[PDB]
C-alpha cells in the first residue's frame, strides 16, 4: 500500500534484498503506531515475496529510531496499557522467518534500540549510538531493552545503560557484541545489503531453519537447544537444497538452491 | 559503629551511600563479621530515603581477596550443609536499590563474586579478577562459576575457575565482566557519579528496571520480555512516569518524586 | 589403541596432560565416523588414566578440523538421519569429566568449530579461523554450532556467521569470547599443555566439580545454578584435598593434592 | 455471516460470548475455514466490552474430531514449513478474556488440543478425549504432546499419544484434564454459568490472573511467584482492587468497573 | 516468645514434632503482619531446635487461615506495594530446611491456601475447603496461589478456582493432588503429627537433602533435576547416617540416626 | 547368556520385546550385573527391526525392590563422584522405542524409579510403589524425587520420599503415576497388548511422538509447542504419514513401513 512513514525498496542482485527505510525524520523516526503498522505491513510483504531472501531495516543518517512515540504514550493509564494490550504489534518483526539485518546509523534509542536488537544481525554506522533512555522518562524498556540488551552486552553494561540512560558508541556496541560490524555512515546500508545478498543466495528454507535454531539459544537449556538443532539438522535432509549443496561440494561446483 | 567497614553518604544532596570494606591487613577477606556489617550497612542505605544508589568498594590494593580461609579451615561437609554456610553472603542480592562495585586491586574468590553480585562493576586500572578457590581444593561457592560464566563466556570462565588464574581490568572489561575502567585514584569518585545519575531518577522505576534486567538470567527470552512488559505497564501506575513523559512533551525538566 | 586418524601422546609434567591430535591432514582433519570413533576411544582412555588430569585436543597447523565429511552425509535422507541417530557419537566429548582444552591452529570450521566449542577452553593460534559454513552446503550446524556459538559470541555475530558461512579470525573469536587466549602458531599446543598441566596439578575431583558447575551456567536459571554450585561447594568439604588446600594456605606451604 | 460456526451472546446481561462449532457433517473437523471464522469470533468477543468470558463448544456428538485430514493429505514437509502450516490454530491462546471449553462428545486430535488451549474444560457425561494422530502416521501438532502431558502425567499422555486410545470424561477429570463433568443436556448451560461468574469480576484483574496462571507452564516456580507478585502489586493500580477490598471491609457488595 | 497470634507446642515421640497453631479465630486466622512475624519466629525456632525434625502447622477447626488481612491491605497503593516490598516475609516458611506439614481444617482461602501450599505436605480435615477468592476482592493471589495451585491441580481447575473464587472440598483437593491425605476433623492434627513423627525418626540431614531435591522438581528441567538429585545422592555417602541406615538393612537391625 | 533377566519376543508378529528381571532371591534388587544385562537387552530390542515396543516386568511379588544395598554399603563420597555411581542406570531413557512397565508387586526405591523411567506404567492390583531410600539414610538417586513429584504432585511426593511410605496401585493410578491397573495374572498380557498397539504404528512417527511427549518435562510450554510443531512438520517427510492419511481418506487400513 502507499506509505506515510516508511520507504520500501527491493535491492541487491536479483532484487533479493528487501530494504525498509523508516522515513519520519521530523520525529527522528519515533515509532508511532502508524509507523509500526506500516513497518509490519512491509515486513509481511517482503516475507511473502519469493524473490526476497533477506530484509535490511534502516532509518536515516541521523537516527535509526529515537524510541517509541512519547507523545502517543503520554496520556495512557495503567488500565489502558493492560486492556489495550499496549505495544503488542511492536514485536511482529520477531515473527518473520527470513533474516532481517538492521543497518543502524545515528541514534537507536529506546524502542529504536529494541527494534534493532529484535533484528537478527546489527550493522552500525561509525556515528551510531545505542541507549535505553526510558528511565529518564520515568519508565523502563518495554520491548526487550532489559532482555536482549543484557543478553548481548552483559549485566554490568546493560544495568548501567538501563539505569542511567547513558548512550554507548558504535564501538562499545561492537566490542560488547550488540552489533557485529561497523561501517562508514555512507556505505553502511550498501554493506548491510551485501550481507543480506549472501544470505539470500542461500536456501530460504534452510536459512529459516538456521535462524530458528540460533534464536533457540535464548529459549532453552543448552541440552535442549542442541537437541532441537539436531532435529532441524535432520530436517534439512528432507529438502532438495541440502542434496544440492552437499553434492555441489563433493562435485566441486556451484550449488543452485531452489528454496525447496 | 563498625569494625570492618566504613560507610559514608556521598554524591549530590548525599544521594549515594558509599560502603567501604576496611580490613586491609587481611586484604578485605570476607569474614563472617565483615559480612554481617556489610549487610547491616546495605540494609541501612536501603532504608534511607535520601539514598538512591550504593557504591561498594575496598582499598586501593584490594576490593576483597576472598572468603576468610582460616574461618573455613576446620569446617566439615555436615557443618557446611547444616550450618547453611555462606548463606548471608548473598544478602546484597536482595537490595532493590542499585549497587555499583568500584573494584580497585584484587577482587579474588569471594571478592570477585561479591563484585559480580553488584549490578554494575567499575574497575581501577590496576584491578585484577580471579577465582583461586581451585588452588585451595575447593570451588567458587557464591556464584563464581555462574555469574562469571554468564558475563565472560565458557572458555574464559573455565580457564579462570580451573586454573585459578587472574585477569586484568582490561580483560575484564573486554569480556563484559566490568563496564568501565578508571584510574585507581578517580575510580570511587567516578562510580559515585554513576550512582548519582541513578539516584536522580525515580527510585521506584529504577527498582523495576533493575529487577527487569536481573530477570534476563532467570527466564527464557519470551518470558523475560513478558515480565518486562508487565513492569513497563506498571510504570504507568506511577506519578513519575506521567511526569517523565509530559516533561519531554512539554520541553521541561522532569521532577521525579519516587512515586 | 592403534589409530588410523589420530595421534595420542601423554605430555606435560608427570605426563599429566593427554594430547590428542587429529591426523587426517589430506582431508584437513575433516571429521569422519572413523575419526570420531577413535577420538572418543582416546578420550575415554585419558579419562580412565589416573595420571591424566587434563586433555589437550588439537589438529594440524593448517587445520584443527575443517568440517564433517560431506561425502559421508551426501546420500542420507531425513528418515536415515532420524532413525540412524546421525551424528550421535559426535558430542561424546561432552561426557568427559576431566577438562579438555582445544588448541585451535588454522581452520576450525563446521563440525570442527563445534568440536572446539564442545571443549572447555579454547586457545587459538594467530592464524586460526572459526566458522560455520554449513549453510553453504544447504544444511545447518548439527552439533551445537547454532547453540554454543551464539552463547559465546552473541546473537548478531552468531546469526551472521551461521547465515552467511563467513569466517572470523582468532582475534575476532577472542574479542567475542569464543576463545580465551591467542598464541603463536608454533607455541600454541605447548601453551595449551601448560594450561592443562596447571589444571592437572589441582585435585581431579574438585576440578571435575568445578567444570560441572561452570557447565551448569548453560542449563539453569542463575538461581538454580547458584544453588547447585553451593551444593557442590559443600561437597568439596567431604574431600581430603579441600582440607589440604586450605591448611596449606594457612600453614603457608604448598598443597599436596591426592585427588581424594 | 458465518459458514462453520454459530456465535451467540449469553448469560446475565449477555456477558458471555458463546461460540459453537457448527460443521456436524464433518464432526467439526477443524478445517482452515472453520479456524478462520473461530478466530474472527474470538477476536470479536475479545473486543466486545459487554463480554467478559467466552464459552467454546461444538455439537452433542462432537466438540471437534480433529484437523481436516483431507486438507492435510497432499501437504509436503516443505509446504508445512514454508507455509507455516497450522499457525493460525493457536490464536485462541492470545485472547486475554477467559475461554471455557464445554466439551460434549468427541474432542479428538486437533479437537482435544483446541479444548486444552482453553483455560477451563467442562465435559459432558459422554465426552471422550484422545490424540489419534499416531493412527494417521503423524503426531499431535498443536500442543497434544505438551498440554496433555502437563495435565495428565507422562504415563497416560504417552499411552494416549502412542496408541491413539480415547479416555472418558471421568478419566479426563480424574486426571485433571477437565475440572467438571456435567450432563450432556446441561453442559453448555453450566459452562455459561461459570463464564458468567468470571464476567462479573473485574476484566482487568481477571486478565491478570489468567496471565499469571498460564505462567505456571513457562517459568520456574521462583520466577512464576515473582511475576505473580508483580501482577499482584499491579492490581493496586486499579480502581477495582480498591473497590473490592473496601467492599469487604465496609460489609457491602463490590461494584467493579473493569478499571 | 510472647505470642499474641499463635500457639507453639512440641509434640510426638521424644517431642520431635514442633506444632504451630495459628490462633486468631476472631479473624478466622487472617494473616496479619503480626501473625506472620510470629509464625516466622516460631518456624525459625523449631528450625534451630535439635530435637525437632519436622513441623506441623495448623489453625482452628473452622479455619486454617482465611487469607491475608484485607483490612491491612485496603489502604495500600501500588507505590506502597512496590517500595515497601509488600508480603516479603510471607514466604519465609519456604526457607525452612526441616519438613513442614500443614494440617488444614476448615477454610484455607487466599493467603491461607497459599500458606498451606508452601508447606511440603498437606493433610486435610474432612470439612476443609480450599480456594483463591482474591479475584472477588479485585486482586489476584500474591504468594503462589496462581503458581503452586496450578502445578498441583492442573490448569483447568486452577484457572477455574482463581478466576471465579470458588472453593473446592477436601476431596476435590485430594483427588487433584493438592493434599495427599484426608482425616476426620478431630484426629487430623494427631494424624499429621504421626506423619511428622516418622519423618523426624529419619536422619535430619538426609531428610533436608531429600526435601531440597523434591522442591527442585519445580525449578529445573528433568535433566537437571535428575543431575542435582544425583549429586545430593552422592552427598549422602559423605554422612554417617547413610552408613548407618545401609549397614542396618544388611545387618538386619534398626538404624540409629544421629543427624550427620 | 543372561544371569539376571529373561528376554522374550511376544505379541503379534513378535513385535513386542519382553524383558523380565529375574532375580527373585533379592526381589529383583538392581545390582550392577542386573543393570548391565537390562541395558544389553534394551539395546538389542532397540536394534531389532521387528520390535516396535518393549515391555519391562519383574515377578508377581516384585518388579524391583531397589538398588542393591550391599553393593552401595561401602561406597564413599569420593567413590560415588569419581566413579560416576549409578551412571548406567538411566540408559533406558536413551531407548527411542516406547517401553511399558508392567509393575506387579513391589516397585520400591530404584525399582520405582526404573518403572518411572519407562514411558507408560501398567500396575497389577497388588502393586506397591514407594521411595524407602530415606529409611536407609539416603535419598532417591535415579529420579525418584523428580519423576515422582512430576507425576504425583508435591504433597504426595514429599510424603513418600520423606516418610518412605508405600502407595497402592489405586493410589498410584488416581495420582497419575500409572495409567492402568490390571489383575496380577493378566497384567503382562495386557501390557503386551498395549505394546502391540504401539508396535502396529510407524516406528519413526512413534519415536517422534515419544520424544515430543518427553519434551514436556524439559522446556516451557511455548518451546515444547514449537518443538512439537517441528516434529509434526517432519512427519510430512515420511512415507508413513502419507499412508496414514490416505488410508483415512481412502477408507482403508493403513500399512505402515516405518519410514
Ligand atoms: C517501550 C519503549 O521502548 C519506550 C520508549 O522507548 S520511550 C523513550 C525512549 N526514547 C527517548 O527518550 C528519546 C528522546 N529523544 C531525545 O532524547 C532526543 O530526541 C535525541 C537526543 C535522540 C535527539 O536530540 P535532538 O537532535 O535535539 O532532536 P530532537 O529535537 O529532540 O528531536 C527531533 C524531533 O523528533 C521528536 N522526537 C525525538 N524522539 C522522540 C520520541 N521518542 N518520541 C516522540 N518524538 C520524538 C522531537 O521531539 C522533535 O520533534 P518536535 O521538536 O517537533 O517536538
Ligand atoms: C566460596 C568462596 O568464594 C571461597 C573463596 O573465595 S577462598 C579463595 C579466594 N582467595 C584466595 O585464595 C586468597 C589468596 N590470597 C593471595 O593469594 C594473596 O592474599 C594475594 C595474591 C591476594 C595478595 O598477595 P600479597 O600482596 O602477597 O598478600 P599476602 O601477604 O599473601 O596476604 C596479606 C594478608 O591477607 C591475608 N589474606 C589474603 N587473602 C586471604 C583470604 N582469602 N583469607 C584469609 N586471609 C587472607 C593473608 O593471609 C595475609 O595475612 P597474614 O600475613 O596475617 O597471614
Ligand atoms: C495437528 C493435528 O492435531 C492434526 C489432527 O488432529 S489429525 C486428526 C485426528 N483425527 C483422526 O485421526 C480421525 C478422527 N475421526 C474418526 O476417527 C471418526 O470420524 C470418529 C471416531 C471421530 C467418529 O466415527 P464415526 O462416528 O464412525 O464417523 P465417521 O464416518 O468416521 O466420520 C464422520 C464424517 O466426518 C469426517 N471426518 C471425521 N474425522 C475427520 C477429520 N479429522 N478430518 C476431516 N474429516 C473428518 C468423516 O470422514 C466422515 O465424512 P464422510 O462420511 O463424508 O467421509
Ligand atoms: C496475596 C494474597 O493471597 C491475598 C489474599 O488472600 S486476599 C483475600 C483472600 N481471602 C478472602 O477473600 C477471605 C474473605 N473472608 C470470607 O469470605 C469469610 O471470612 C469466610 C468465607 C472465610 C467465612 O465466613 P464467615 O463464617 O461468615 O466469617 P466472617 O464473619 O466473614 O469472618 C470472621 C471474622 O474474621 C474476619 N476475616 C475473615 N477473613 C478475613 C480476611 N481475609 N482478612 C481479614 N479479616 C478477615 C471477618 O471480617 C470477621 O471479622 P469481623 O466480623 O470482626 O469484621
Ligand atoms: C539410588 C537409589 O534409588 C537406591 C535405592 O532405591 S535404595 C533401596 C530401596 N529399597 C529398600 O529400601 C529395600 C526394601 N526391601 C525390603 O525392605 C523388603 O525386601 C520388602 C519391604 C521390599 C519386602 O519385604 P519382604 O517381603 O519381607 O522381603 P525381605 O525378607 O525383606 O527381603 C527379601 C530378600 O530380598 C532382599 N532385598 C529386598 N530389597 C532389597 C534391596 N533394595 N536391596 C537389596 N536386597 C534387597 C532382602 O534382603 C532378602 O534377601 P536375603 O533374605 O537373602 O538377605
Amino acid at each position: 500500500a502507499n506509505f506515510q512513514y516508511i520507504i520500501t525498496e527491493k535491492k541487491g542482485k536479483n532484487s533479493s534484498v528487501g530494504l525498509i527505510q523508516l522515513n519520519r525524520p521530523k520525529a527522528l523516526n519515533a515509532l508511532c503506531n502508524g509507523l509500526i503498522e506500516e513497518l509490519n505491513q512491509a515486513l509481511e510483504t517482503f516475507e511473502e515475496d519469493p524473490a526476497v531472501g533477506a530484509i535490511v531495516l534502516t532509518g536515516g543518517e541521523k537516527a535509526f529510531a529515537a524510541g517509541a512515540d512519547i507523545k502517543e504514550m503520554q496520556n495512557r493509564t495503567f488500565q489502558d496499557c493492560y486492556s489495550g494490550k499496549f505495544l503488542s504489534h511492536w514485536d511482529h518483526i520477531t515473527r518473520i522467518k527470513k533474516p532481517v539485518i538492521a543497518a543502524v546509523n545515528g541514534y537507536a534509542l529506546g524502542g529504536g534500540c529494541e527494534l534493532a536488537m529484535m533484528c537478527d544481525i546489527i550493522y552500525a554506522g561509525e556515528k551510531a549510538q545505542f541507549g535505553q533512555p526510558e528511565i529518564l522518562l520515568g519508565t523502563i524498556p518495554g520491548a526487550g531493552g532489559t532482555q536482549r540488551l543484557t543478553r548481548a552486552v552483559g549485566k554490568s553494561l546493560a544495568m548501567e545503560m538501563v539505569l542511567t540512560g547513558d548512550r554507548i558508541s558504535a564501538q562499545d556496541a561492537k566490542q560488547a557484541g550488540l552489533v557485529s560490524k561497523i561501517f562508514p555512515v555512507e556505505t553502511l546500508v550498501e554493506e548491510a545489503i551485501q550481507c543480506a545478498e549472501k544470505i539470500a543466495n542461500n536456501s530460504k528454507i534452510i536459512v529459516a531453519m538456521a535462524k530458528e535454531s540460533v534464536n533457540a539459544a535464548f529459549e532453552m537449556t543448552l541440552t535442549e537447544g542442541n537437541k532441537l538443532e539436531k532435529k532441524l539438522f535432520y530436517s534439512t535432509f528432507a529438502t532438495d537444497d541440502r542434496r544440492e549443496g552437499m553434492s555441489a561440494f563433493v562435485e566441486k561446483r556451484k550449488a543452485n538452491f531452489k528454496d525447496h
